[PDB]
């Protein structure tokens, strides 16, 4: 769907800010700053879980650029192997949430956090 | 959940890229220059659903800045009229997707269009 590489670039790192702010407004419903409303947080998990279907599909072939290292194409099972590990941990937020469960929803959520990192360690420029 | 307006125009700028991504990678499914096949557009317009009814929140108060004109905040029930009339706009769509009619696709797709651009040629800075 991109004209050109700077597209799918400028697509990836839209999808990012936008996971980033699904996932990082928790925080404080997970360290209890934050009063924690299931249907709330049932609702956002949903839009986090279609957010975070999406980055993959714009490092596609020739989409190089932005802060995303090469690595990502010339190992593309291994990357592949993280974004669906990553969205499996997803799943797992999403099932916690629609328990309407807080302990497994600060687990899960943890369990995200570690999975996004583990990404950018190995795939993101610094 | 914006810790600094430039925050909230971040994020609404993002969104606002990826709508535009998901909605105008069907012009050349509307036009006939790419093929329609009815599961991929109901996947893509069920995502672009779930996108559309992101930007409003984040012209929260306090969120001035960007291209987004004052008189968003000061004539406030007239933007809302506009973005939950593109958001009716947006079920349209929904609607023809779902039920694999293209030419329905054709027609609501255009409603939208129309929508977007009559947002931004009130609410939107050249
Ligand atoms: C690999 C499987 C990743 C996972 C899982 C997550 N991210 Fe990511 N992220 C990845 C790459 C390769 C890049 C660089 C993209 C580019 O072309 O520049 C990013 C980038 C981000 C950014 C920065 C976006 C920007 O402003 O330019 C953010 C804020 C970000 N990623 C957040 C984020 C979060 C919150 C995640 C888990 C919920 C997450 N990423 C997972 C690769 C991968
Ligand atoms: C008002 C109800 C709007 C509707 C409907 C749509 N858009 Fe919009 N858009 C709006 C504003 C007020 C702004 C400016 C935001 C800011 O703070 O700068 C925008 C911006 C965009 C952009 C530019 C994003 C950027 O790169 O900075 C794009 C690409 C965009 N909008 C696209 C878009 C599409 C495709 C829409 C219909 C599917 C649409 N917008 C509707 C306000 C409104």
């Amino acid at each position: 769907q991109f004209a050109k590489p700077e597209d799918a670039v400028k697509y990836r790192q839209s999808a990012a800010t936008l996971m980033a702010s699904h996932f990082g407004r928790m925080t404080p419903v997970v360290k209890g700053q934050a009063p924690y409303d299931a249907a709330q947080i049932k609702a956002n998990v949903e839009v986090l879980k279609t957010l975070s279907a999406l980055p993959w599909a714009a490092f596609g072939p020739g989409t190089e650029g932005g802060d995303a290292r090469p690595e990502i194409w010339s190992d593309a099972a291994s990357f592949k192997q993280k974004q669906q590990a990553f969205q499996d941990n997803i799943v797992k937020l999403s099932a916690a949430a629609d328990a309407g469960d807080l302990d497994k929803l600060r687990a899960a959520f943890g369990d995200v956090g570690a999975s996004c990192k583990a990404c950018h360690d190995a795939y993101r420029k610094k």
